[PDB]
Order: C-alpha cells, then structure tokens, then sequence
C-alpha cells in the first residue's frame, strides 16, 4: 500500500571513472580532469564506457520513487535498471537490456533512450519524479513542477532486483538527488521552532 | 528509516457542516451555501465552529509526509493534530491543545497559527508539505517548489495517534490534498507506454 520516498546515494563503485560526485554521494557530475583518487579503475561493477551510476539501494518489491534535480544539463538519463545489467563497452540503454529511462539529448526528452519516443513536452523539466511500482512492472517518470505525470514504460517482469540509473551525457554539469525529507533531524530545535533551516558541486572546477 | 509519502483521504465525519469535500474526499472548500445532505449535524467527532477537517488516516510511529495545494486560497491551515484534539467551540489551534500548524492570515505565514512567529518568507506559497517524525517530536513544513524547510514546531511528545489537519479561513477557494503518486496504477499501459497521463472543485459554483 505505502508508498516509499527513498533516500538515493550513490554507489561510487559503479560510476564511470569520468564521475565525480559529491561527498554526501547524493550529486554527480561528469569532468573532463582526472582527481587523484583510491579507485580501481575497472572492478566489474563499473561503468567503463557509458558515464553511468547506480543508486546503493536495490527494490525487489514494493513502491518506491525519488526526485532528481537536472536544471542547467544540457545531456542526461534518469531512471532504473535490473541490478544484473551488462556495465561494460556501449550498452544500449534500453528495457530489452534491463534499462526503463527517461533521457535528455538534443534539446528534446525520449522515453527509454529511443530516438522514435520523443516526448511533446511543453517545458523545460527542472526536477524529475523516478517512480517504481515493482509487482505492477511500472517505471514511471513525473515532473516535480506540478506532479504530473510524463511517461510509462511498457510494463515489465523485472523478475531480479532493480537500482536507480543515472546517466550524464555532458561536462561540468551536475545533477542533484533530492535527500529525503528529514525535518529537523539532529538539529537543535530552539523553544521557538526551527525557521527556514539550510544545510556545493556547483562549486567544483579545475581552473585552481 | 523509510519515510512515508501519504496518501491522505479527508474524514467526512470530522468536518465542520459549512466543509464542501469533493467526491474523492481529497479536496474541500467553504461554501457559503448548504448542500441537502445526509450527515449528522453535530456528531462529536465533528468541528462545530472552527473550519476544519482531518485526514482519515492517523499516525503513532515513523515518518511520515503529504503535500497539499494551496495556490488562490488567501486563508488556510495545515498541519498535524492529537486524534484527541477537542472539536467543539472555538479551539485554540495551538500546540499545548495538540494543534501543530502553520496558517495563511491577512497576507502573511504565521507558524503554530501565531501573531507572534510570522514567518519571513519571500514568494507566494503554492504547494507545502507536511512533514512528521512521531519518535523524535518533529512537525515540519516545506515550500515543495524547492523542497526548502519553513519551519519545525517546537520538540513534542505525541504520546497518542495524530492525524493530517486542514482549515479553510475563506469561502470559495478549494485546497487540494496531492494524491500519492501511484505511476500508471489500474490504467491500461500501451505496447509503446503511456504518454502524458492525465485524470473539479474548481467547477463547483451556486449560480445554477
Ligand atoms: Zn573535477
Ligand atoms: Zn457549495
């Protein structure tokens, strides 16, 4: 019955050597500079030619969505994948191979990555909706502007368990995954309330 | 761990006899006007005099969030109450009477339904969220245009179930409870998938 708002932070040990995310884990972006890092560069579990991530978290039952943040991202894929989905060399990112997509390329919005899907959207999208109901085979995308629905895949067995996908197609431009909403949580609460409380990759450049 | 994202369904038998609730019961406005209905007057559980109504569902654990329209509405509360919460006369919506709110009045926020905390905010709010952690006290409230914090009450302890709280503060101007998502739920989804999905109290007038 519930619905679950997930909480999404990435899986490093997944994403193309090209990303960069954030501390926290929760905003990626792809760069074109190498950051001297710990990494493996190609552990199975890697992306090694699409400049993909996974979310840390798999579903095997139930509904479960989470917002991403894609304002100023000119190239960018959201959505869910099978958790057994092929990760090296030029995957298609397509259902047949374990991918429901809803990607950014061009200036225009296709439904699961086909260049025959385009969507007739009338605005620009700004914050994406990634929804997930598992025993109905339902990926669905929403704009968070006004909660309205975008797109459906056709419905799917998922029949392993699923992880949120994640794809940037472009440089120097972060997406953001919207935490989950926590309230106060372990803030100091004042005898007034708490009042417009506030807690960068924006930041991030190689010019130093 | 998980955060709730509640589908909240108004309690026609909660609500003060000047409420209009749509047929869905997620939507509701004051009409100035009596509609011939079947409903007992004055039941105990029911608001006699202030303007209210409360959600079906109540709450004893865990976190929990809804999001509610309020756009075109100049006099609103939302929040969250005790299930024992005193109906008749004219309640102080306050939190040492198990109100937890945050109101619409003459132009202005107003958090715990106070002239004393008026709340700086610098745009028109359309959409907040309500947001409850039972366990750690935590009332909370969002603008979802951004998901930005308002505000959190003062630290409580429940101790009882609490349930989804709303008044109307003017006639003829509905708010709307936003369902949760539920994808292509019980909708036929085509071979290609289903494309902008579409499904009023706005209609609801007395100059037939
Ligand atoms: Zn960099
Ligand atoms: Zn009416």
């Amino acid at each position: 019955t519930f619905l679950h708002a997930v909480d999404v932070v990435l899986d490093p040990d997944t994403a193309h050597p090209d990303l960069f995310l954030s501390e926290d884990r929760r905003s990626v972006r792809r760069c074109p500079f190498r950051h001297l890092g710990e990494s493996v560069p190609d552990n199975p579990e890697r992306f090694d030619s699409q400049p993909c991530v996974l979310g840390r978290e798999s579903f095997a039952s139930g509904k479960h969505y989470w917002e991403v943040e894609v304002e100023n991202v000119i190239e960018w894929t959201v959505g869910v994948c099978r958790d057994s989905v092929e990760r090296k060399g030029e995957v298609l990112l397509i259902p047949q191979n374990g991918f429901w997509t809803l990607e950014m390329h061009k200036g225009q919005y296709r439904a699961v990555s086909s260049p025959d899907r385009i969507l007739p959207l009338k605005e620009s999208l700004c914050r994406v909706g990634v929804f997930l109901d598992y025993e109905a085979g339902d990926v669905s995308f929403y704009n968070m502007r006004d909660r309205s629905h975008i797109y459906t895949c056709p419905r799917s067995a998922f029949s392993v368990p699923v992880r949120p996908f994640f794809r940037l197609g472009c440089e120097d431009s972060p997406i953001f995954i919207c935490p989950a909403l926590t309230g106060a949580n372990g803030v100091t609460v004042p005898e007034e309330g708490l009042t417009l409380h506030r807690v960068s990759l924006l930041e991030h450049h190689h010019h130093h």
